[PDB]
């Protein structure tokens, strides 16, 4: 029906939890999937998707190998984007803030709520390096299957987690004659200034 | 069934051209979509979908407003990432280039071979500026629409395209266990090095 600036909330993460929502009820594949965008040393941006497992006021939130490439991008430069490709239901969600390390504890509390297959194959890959062959990754995989017996499978020190801070969101919904309909929600000092945007 | 060195090809564009046709036999929703990256003047990075329209070794293809934010990131930094977000396919294509602009006569080309509204619509939007009001959008189409009479509908001044250039592909595909298949084409002069790297 159209995006008026008069039936937007004051608070962005309330239309993102609607939009969420029935993204969810029109079972969209991976409906959490967002690209996230870092930049390395070089001013070169880098991309990969990974799943939005927690939101709330403080920012978003994703976990990741400590090791990885994002990780080595995001601790030269914290500035990252988040984008939610929804455009099967010609909309956009898109993210600007800075990502912060999560502690241990939020961590372990995640870690251990995932299928033991997953802890098991957290331990396996050294993400992003090269590797010689996909073998070395099943062989490990396999070796600490029964390394663990599972007694607990333990947190990798390498296992961890970002929240991406809130300082702009910005929503896209698809319009006709390629008059689409933007906002900016942009932080003001804990408040939010909201322009429409020509698409 | 998996993704093995050993079916890989020379080039990457064939892996890439077998994907996109596969992705098309799919019906997915916009298969062309891929989410473009690019970084501003302080080291942020930024995100939105665009169109790829054509693609060849000499790179990949997207048309916009030229005084839009992105084109004003490639203009101080040419450097952009794209990301074809397939994973309803369990799959991922990742570019990584430089963007350079198009030539007048490409651009023209493609501009008259698009839906008359959307050449009309295209003159209609300012592109990223903060607008006032949605009205502002649909009085300006209308204006237009009757201006040209439709003649030959001008291609507007500001109005062009970019051609990012394969420096880097990246290719995943999801794998079990979360032991996914990722394999990197690296330009190295011409020809292509290919590493299979972590999940
Ligand atoms: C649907 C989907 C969800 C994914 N979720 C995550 C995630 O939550 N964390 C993660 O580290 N990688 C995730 N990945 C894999 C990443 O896209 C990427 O390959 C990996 O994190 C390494 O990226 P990097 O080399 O840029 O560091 C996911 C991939 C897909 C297609
Ligand atoms: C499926 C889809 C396709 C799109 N294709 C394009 C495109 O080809 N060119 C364009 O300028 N904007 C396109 N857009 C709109 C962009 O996402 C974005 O809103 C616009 O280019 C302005 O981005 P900027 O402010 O970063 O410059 C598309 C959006 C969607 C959801
Ligand atoms: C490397 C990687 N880590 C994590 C995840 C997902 O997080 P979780 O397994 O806790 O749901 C994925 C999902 O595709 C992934 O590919
Ligand atoms: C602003 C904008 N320009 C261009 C396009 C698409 O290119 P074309 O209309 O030539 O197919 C889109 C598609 O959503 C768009 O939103």
């Amino acid at each position: 029906g159209g995006l008026r600036r008069r039936d937007l909330p004051a608070d962005p993460l309330t239309l993102f939890e609607r939009w969420l929502s029935q993204a969810c009820e029109a079972k969209l594949a991976d409906p959490t999937a967002m690209v996230v965008a870092t930049v390395d040393e070089h001013g070169q941006p880098y991309q990969r998707i990974v799943l939005l497992k927690h939101y709330d006021e403080k920012g978003m939130v994703f976990y990741t190998n400590l090791g990885s490439r994002k990780a080595h991008q995001i601790e030269n430069n914290p500035r990252v984007s988040l984008l939610f490709p929804w455009h099967t239901l010609e909309r956009q969600v898109m993210v600007i803030g800075k990502a912060e390390r999560l502690s241990t504890l939020e961590v372990m509390k995640y870690f251990h709520s995932r299928p033991r297959d997953s802890q098991i194959g957290a331990w396996v890959s050294k993400q992003s390096s090269r590797i010689s062959a996909r073998g070395i990754l099943e062989s490990k995989f396999l070796e600490l299957k029964q390394k663990f017996q599972q007694g607990e499978v333990p947190l990798p020190s390498f296992w961890g987690g970002f929240r991406v801070s809130l300082e702009q969101i910005e929503f896209w919904q698809g319009g006709e004659h390629r008059l689409h309909d933007r906002f900016l929600y942009q932080r003001e000092n804990d408040a939010w200034k909201i322009d429409r945007l020509a698409p």
